[PDB]
């Protein structure tokens, strides 16, 4: 198999570092791979009794505008279980609590050059209770309508269309949420570890 | 609104560059962000006669195993259309000319961090024409089958997911495929400007 020969350390910064690893590509032969190492992070397709779901929009420094996105958050506090994450993120952005949480989807958002991967929450059984800002707007589609903007481009948040489209699959009885403890493959844990530290 | 305060080179590499800039919040404020510039990329739904599609199976450095994913190369080429790279790629990757080709649904796979973003193509109207390799796995699977391995997280690449979930929509009857001329409104250019040079 593959095996890091060597990895060396370019930069560190708030969210992420980018490390240079030599691999052996099997057999004999040696590429250059960089990674950026990431918190991996969580997000919430939070669904109201009919159908509904929050979404925020949200600048971004990349693109040079805002997208429509799903609630979302960084794994960024040590040892935090990814499921209390989500709530905690759901509260502070959306100002939702909710009753029941189940795995929808997790995607690896760029394999090309970042570990970071994502798991995306269905969150149900809700309730408001205050702080929905700084910058972002939020605001509320039908599942339907939100799918429908994904095939035209209004929404490109690659975890948002994951989300969007998963639920969709879902509400349409296409296929199912899954529990709390289906494993995570890909969690993210080489930036974590660098940090702590 | 957001403006670039200053802006430095971190890093420049093999397929991105790293940079570092300030940015004003508006109103008053100054943010540190960084963008990993990308090349962008492409990938494609390849769907015969029947509804079944190609995938790779293709080692992640970054996750320490293989992911089924799509046809995909990057826009490495300077100047060359997208809709060109698709079909080269196509072609060296799975060995497949395609008559008939079409927008499906364009992803920003990481938006906190990258401005790698990706234009996913429907291509029909299929042949065969030869090197279908070096440790690259590919095999074939209905439309519906892919789309309950991603359900179930065997498909986890998320332009993978986005590319399998658009295209199941297609064949569900959900939404239409469109036009090559679809503005791709987040089509990276930073890191070919950088390059050229």
């Amino acid at each position: 198999d593959f095996e890091t020969i060597s990895s060396e350390t370019l930069h560190t910064g708030a969210i992420f570092a980018l490390r240079r690893d030599q691999v052996r590509m099997p057999g004999g032969g040696i590429v250059t791979r960089e990674v950026v190492e990431h918190f991996g992070a969580v997000a919430i397709v939070a669904m109201d009794d009919n159908g509904n779901i929050p979404m925020v929009y949200q600048y971004r420094h990349t693109y040079g505008r805002r997208l429509w996105e799903l609630p979302a958050g960084l794994l960024d506090v040590a040892g935090e279980p990814p499921h209390l994450t989500a709530a905690r993120e759901l509260r502070e952005e959306v100002g939702l609590q909710a009753s029941t949480w189940q795995v929808l989807v997790d995607l690896d958002t760029a394999p090309g050059f970042s570990d970071e991967s994502v798991r995306v929450y269905l969150a149900t059984g809700l309730r408001e209770v205050g702080r929905p800002q700084a910058d972002m707007t939020m605001g509320w589609y039908p599942i339907a309508e939100a799918a429908r903007r994904v095939l035209r481009g209004e929404i490109v948040n690659s975890i948002a269309i994951a989300g969007v489209l998963a639920v969709h699959a879902v509400t349409t009885g296409f296929a199912q949420p899954r529990p709390l403890d289906t494993e995570w493959i890909d969690r993210p844990t080489a930036f974590a570890a660098r940090r702590a530290e």
